[PDB]
């Protein structure tokens, strides 16, 4: 039974993703909440290209506990309303909620597994989420987290230039991908997600970049700028500069204070500069410092 938008009641914005605002939704019939993703189409040039359908078309057949629920899709004039599973909180509301005391060790194992399953099931299946960062990660009240907002490879309607797309993005993104790689791989999920780790350790976003450049000065001023040794061939990548600053890497020890031996030497493996040697999702399961994981309720306050 087709749903029309005059069959949702606007409750509140929840969320500033990378087609704008989302919206918390009442389905005046049934009463459930939902979550709105509003995309407008611009039928121009030859209409929507197939390109653009064929990555969606992946992503519509994704199946899996840690990845939103798309209940339904709208389609109008020149718009298209995704009618999503309603989630509690996204990650980044939870850790700002939690900053003074942090996310406790055991959820943010929990988190970091259920994420890393996530990953697994959608580099298995051809599928890259490409911006990953806290406020597109959900959590809901029974303890899971689930991947949101993907983004593809090729543009599909009309962009929205906000703060959290043109700006957080980067603070989150795979090196290969600001030194101009030809194709990068799942690897650059894997960096984007050790970023997260870290962020929900320290309670503080490692690389808040306002520019690729700044990004990348960043990068190097922790981890230490990259060489030949490190990464074999990162001095031919296209946006490599030989004059770029060299700085020492710096400890994790020091980065992240709080994480023993084993939770260094996953963030480390999630951090590799050389995109080969980066750990693998399905690979970073098997870690030892998910020896002791569970499945804790968060506490969400509102
Ligand atoms: O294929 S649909 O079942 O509509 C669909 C289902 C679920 C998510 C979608 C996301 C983008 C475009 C779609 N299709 C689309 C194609 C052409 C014009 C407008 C929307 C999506
Ligand atoms: O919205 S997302 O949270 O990524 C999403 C979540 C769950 C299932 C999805 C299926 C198709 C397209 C999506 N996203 C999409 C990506 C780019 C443009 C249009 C739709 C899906
Ligand atoms: C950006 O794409 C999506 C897709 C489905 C979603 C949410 C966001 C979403 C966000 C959210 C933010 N705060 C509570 N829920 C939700 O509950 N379901």
């Amino acid at each position: 039974s087709p749903e029309f938008m005059e069959n949702f009641q606007k409750v509140e914005k929840i969320g500033e993703g990378t087609y704008g605002v989302v919206y918390k939704a009442r389905n005046k019939l049934t009463g459930e909440v939902v979550a709105l993703k509003k995309i407008r189409l611009d039928t121009e040039t030859e209409g929507v290209p197939s390109t653009a359908i064929r990555e969606i078309s992946l992503l519509k057949e994704l199946n899996h506990p840690n990845i939103v629920k798309l209940l339904d899709v709208i389609h109008t004039e020149n718009k298209l309303y995704l009618v999503f599973e309603f989630l509690h909180q996204d990650l980044k509301k939870f850790m700002d909620a939690s900053a003074l005391t942090g996310i406790p060790l055991p959820l943010i194992k929990s988190y970091l597994f259920q994420l890393l399953q996530g990953l697994a099931f959608c580099h298995s299946h051809r599928v890259l989420h490409r911006d990953l960062k806290p406020q597109n990660l959900l959590i809901n009240t029974e303890g899971a987290i689930k991947l949101a907002d993907f983004g593809l490879a090729r543009a599909f309607g009309v962009p929205v230039r906000t703060y959290t797309h043109e700006v957080v993005t980067l603070w989150y993104r795979a090196p290969e991908i600001l030194l101009g790689c030809k194709y990068y791989s799942t690897a650059v999920d894997i960096w984007s997600l050790g970023c997260i780790f870290a962020e929900m350790v320290t309670r503080r976003a490692l690389f808040p970049g306002d520019s690729e450049i700044d990004q990348l000065f960043r990068i190097f001023r922790t981890l230490g700028t990259p060489d030949e040794v490190v990464w074999p061939g990162v001095t031919s990548m296209p946006d490599y500069k030989p004059s770029f600053p060299k700085w020492a890497r710096q400890d994790f020890s020091k980065v992240v204070p709080p994480l023993d031996e084993d939770g260094r030497s996953l963030l480390s493996q999630m951090l590799h500069y050389d995109p080969n040697k980066r750990i693998s999702a399905k690979a970073a399961l098997a870690h030892p410092f998910f020896q002791d994981v569970t499945k804790p309720v968060p506490h969400l306050r509102l």
